[PDB]
């Protein structure tokens, strides 16, 4: 039979230490109930593994949080790549691919890496920083929606809007409501800049606009995808960086390590996406009754996914609790798995890969100077403050 908890994964308690929730939920057994959401629940790797690579029985285009799109209106169009499947999928997916392709990589890396190192001596010319507002925010701020395109001003606008998506997926807990009541604002900025006029050539947004006369995006979908961009592309790397920073905090063997030599950094960024998951969980809905785990689940249910727990279970992983920047990490869930696998997968790479390589290159120590102070989101897990002092090479 399937266990029954009472856990809840979108309660600040959770986000405060998941890790023996999600060892619980992981041993109750391969598929549980959430009885305070009336959802069914995946932890371990390989069901979380399993259902990603099963798109058309879990389905996303009935909503990747909570709300089941076919029982509820959305709270906004829904999203043309994630909150579809295959066959709409194809075509965003693909035009996505090219944008964020290897090429663009190369047209973006050099001023990515300047921005990157021109922080990290930023902050040496500074020693004792919050490395949330100081660097994990600052840099992708001061890179990403350039990249994109995006004019100079309401770019403050992608913080809100990106965190509200976020708590969008979650429950109609206190976070989500206090996400999307009168969010209009942002929500009226960015769809005013996915609109081609609004977004410099060269950029993101004007290349998924540039792909819109080769028949495989319209021109009324264009708006949508960079809307895509503008709400996955930017807190995600936030809290993916503040993450690696914290690691190589706390395990300064790590740090050592990476400055001996500075070609890790990637490795080590991949490292922390699994450590610490920076997207924590996502749903999928049955489109049949089917068989997981040796359990039966009804079409029409909602199955949430513990991606950070699949990344931390010792059934895949040996010493799961260790950040190891010499770990292979390929197959690991941070990125997803499948067809929707992360498509600006390697945009997060190459910011974190340059600021860990600046650091690296650039700094001696990191030793937490403060109370650290975690950030809640019922879709991201992230720190609020990360006081460190840094000492210089
Ligand atoms: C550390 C940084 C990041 C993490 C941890 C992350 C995580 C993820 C995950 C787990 C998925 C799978 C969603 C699902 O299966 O339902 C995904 C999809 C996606 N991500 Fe990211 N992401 C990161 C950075 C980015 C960046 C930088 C961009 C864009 C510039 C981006 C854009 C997208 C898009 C558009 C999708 C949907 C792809 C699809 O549905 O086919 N992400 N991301
Ligand atoms: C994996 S987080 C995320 C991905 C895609 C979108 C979107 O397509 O709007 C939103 C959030």
């Amino acid at each position: 039979t399937i266990p029954h908890l009472a856990i809840d994964p979108f309660s600040l308690d959770f986000f405060d230490d998941p890790y023996p929730d999600q060892q619980t939920l992981r041993d109750a057994g391969p598929v549980v109930y959430l009885d305070k959401w009336n959802v069914y629940g995946v932890a371990r790797y390989a069901e979380v593994h399993a259902v990603l690579n099963d798109p058309t029985t879990f389905c996303s285009s009935r909503g990747v949080g909570l709300s089941d799109f076919k029982k509820e209106k959305p709270w906004r169009p829904p999203s043309l790549i994630l909150e579809a499947d295959p066959p709409a999928h194809t075509r965003p997916r693909a035009v996505l691919s090219k944008v964020l392709s290897p090429a663009t990589m190369k047209t973006i890396r050099d001023g990515f890496a300047a921005a990157a190192d021109a922080k990290v001596d930023e902050l040496l010319q500074r020693g004792c920083i919050d490395a949330i507002a100081d660097l994990a925010e600052a840099y992708p701020l001061s890179v990403f929606p350039d990249a994109m395109g995006l004019k100079q001003e309401g770019r403050e606008h992608l913080l809100p809007y990106a965190g509200l998506v976020f708590n969008a997926f979650g429950p109609p807990n206190e976070l989500r409501q206090t996400a999307i009541e009168r969010s209009a604002p942002h929500q009226a900025y960015v769809n005013e800049q996915c609109q081609r006029p609004n977004l410099a050539p060269g950029g993101f947004g004007a290349c998924i606009h540039a792909f819109t006369d080769t028949g495989e995006i319209t021109p009324d979908e264009a708006p949508l995808l960079v809307r895509s961009l503008l709400s996955a592309g930017l807190d995600a790397t936030v809290n993916g960086i503040g993450a690696a920073v914290y690691c190589l905090a706390r395990f300064p063997g790590e740090l050592q390590r990476l400055r001996s030599d500075p070609t890790l950094a990637r490795n080590a960024f991949e490292e922390a996406v699994r450590f610490e998951s920076p997207v924590q969980t996502f749903f999928r809905t049955t489109t049949r009754e089917v068989e997981l785990g040796g359990a039966v689940i009804g079409e029409g249910e909602k199955v949430l996914m513990f991606l950070g727990s699949a990344n931390r279970d010792p059934r895949r992983w040996s010493d799961p609790d260790l950040y190891d920047i010499t770990r292979k990490t390929s197959g690991h869930v941070g990125f997803g798995s499948g067809v929707h696998m992360c498509v600006g997968q390697l945009v997060a790479r190459l910011e974190g890969e340059v600021m860990l390589s600046a650091l690296a290159r650039k700094v001696a120590a990191i030793d937490i100077d403060g109370p650290v102070k975690r950030r809640f989101n019922n879709t991201l897990r992230g720190l609020e403050s990360l006081p460190v002092k840094l000492t210089p090479a």
